[PDB]
């Protein structure tokens, strides 16, 4: 079954009925985004090291072993994002300021450092420093890049030209060898008002673009501290690449936040779960009505502070898997899990926007009071060619495989 028998060092994750998993790699520095190359190797963005390639021996199901590891790219500035071209010959990886493209030699499984070129630049800011990369499947030359806020409440997120808290799309086919990288704000605007939407994914049913949001910390409502269960994390819809419908809007940060818990909420009015409301620190003139009329509400909301970091859809588009990295801004911890959300034939969640039960648990921490110290912190997801799910846990240095049994 496996060459080595890696065991977790904390109360082990609990698999929902029908699911099984196995720990397949340990001792990584800080694994973030992951993706398979064309030769069946697993590329890992190990933050603070670079891009590592894990050689896997596959005996079927969860019976996988790492037999070797190689550092393809050594660059301590790479901190999260990673993508590979459809043809398998170009690796993309980002620092806080730039998105780099490297030529990957699939024959030798090596990257010549001198082939590196910058494709997007000027992304640097403090606080939220990850630059998530997604290459479209439907439009394989379209690269999306996510960029969060410079503070918990960043005023410059009100200025679209600042580049803060937004998702941009770049046609990489239009980029000559001679010409320089795009400026971050030169890309197509997928959305702004997105505090730190680290997770971005493409639904194969119709090509819909989806993002998951890490919402504001230490929320007050009419001065009252309501942060324990507000605001909700969010699933945001950005329409479809190569069209403008439902795309480019302002998702509300930092003037509007989405409602998770209605109990004890000051001035609830006619607000429902999922509706956005004005922040106590909203710019002068913004009210709850402004949030309803001028800003884009989330398609779904999730328990406050779960901190989602990735969203990946299955081949069918019937299910999206999301990593909940775990709370730091709540008294009892929440998250520390992998959940699924069901999607219908029109490419939308089957749950309504006021659902509090749309996230279905797949892998959960047995005892949330032990998190984060004794729990996994899921970050990146990726599917192999046969539908098995692989995910990283950055805090624990692990890679796991997950499948139905
Ligand atoms: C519409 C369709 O083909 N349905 C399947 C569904 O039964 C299955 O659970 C999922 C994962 O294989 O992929 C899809
Ligand atoms: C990056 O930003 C600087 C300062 O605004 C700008 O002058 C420079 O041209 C930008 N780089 C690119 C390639 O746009
Ligand atoms: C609003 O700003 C105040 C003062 O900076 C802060 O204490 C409070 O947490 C903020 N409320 C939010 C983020 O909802
Ligand atoms: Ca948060
Ligand atoms: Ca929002």
């Amino acid at each position: 079954c496996t060459t080595n028998n890696l065991q977790v060092t904390y109360p082990a994750p609990v698999a929902a009925d029908g699911w099984e998993y196995r720990l397949i790699s340990t001792g990584l520095t800080a694994p973030r985004s992951i993706v398979f190359d064309s030769t069946g190797g697993l590329l890992v963005l190990d933050a603070g090291v670079g891009v590592r390639r894990l050689t896997l021996q596959d005996n079927g199901g969860t019976c996988l072993s790492v037999t070797a590891n190689a550092t393809l790219i050594a660059d301590t500035a790479l901190n999260h994002g990673l993508a590979i071209s459809a043809d398998g010959g170009t690796i993309y990886a980002s620092t806080v300021n730039d998105v780099y493209a490297y030529t990957y030699n699939e024959q030798t499984n090596t990257v010549d450092p001198t082939t590196r070129r910058t494709v997007v630049t000027n992304m640097t800011n403090t606080d939220h420093v990850t630059r998530t990369l997604l290459l479209s499947s439907r439009l394989p030359n379209e690269l999306l890049v996510s960029r969060g806020s410079a503070a918990n409440e960043d005023p410059q997120a009100r200025n679209v030209t600042s580049g803060h808290s937004q998702i941009r799309a770049y046609d990489i086919s239009t980029l000559a060898a001679t010409d320089p990288p795009f400026d971050f704000v030169a890309g197509t605007l997928i959305g702004w008002g997105l505090r730190d939407s680290v997770g971005v994914g493409e639904n194969p049913t119709n090509g819909g673009i989806w993002s998951v949001e890490n919402s504001v910390d230490d929320l007050t409502r009419e001065g009252v501290d309501v942060h324990q269960d507000n605001p909700g994390e969010e699933l945001n819809f950005h329409g479809i690449l190569g069209n403008t419908a439902n795309q480019g809007g302002n998702y509300g940060y930092p003037d509007c936040y989405a409602l998770w818990s209605t109990a004890g909420f000051p001035d609830l009015g006619a607000l429902e779960v999922g509706d956005q409301f004005a922040s106590d620190n909203a710019t002068a003139g913004v009210t709850d009505a402004t949030c309803n009329t001028n800003f884009v509400d989330p398609r779904l909301v999730f328990q406050a502070h779960v901190s989602p970091l990735d969203i990946k859809f299955n081949t069918n588009g019937t299910t999206a898997y999301i990593t909940f990295h775990g709370s730091t801004d709540r008294t009892t911890p929440v998250g520390y899990s992998i959940v699924s959300v069901a999607f219908g034939l029109n490419g939308q969640p089957t749950s309504p926007m006021d659902s509090t039960t749309a996230a279905n648990n797949i892998l959960t921490s047995p005892d949330l009071t032990q998190c984060p110290d004794d729990c996994f912190t899921p970050v990146g997801l990726t599917f192999d060619t046969i539908g098995r799910l692989f995910f990283s846990s950055d805090s624990t240095g692990e890679i796991f495989v997950l499948q139905q049994s």
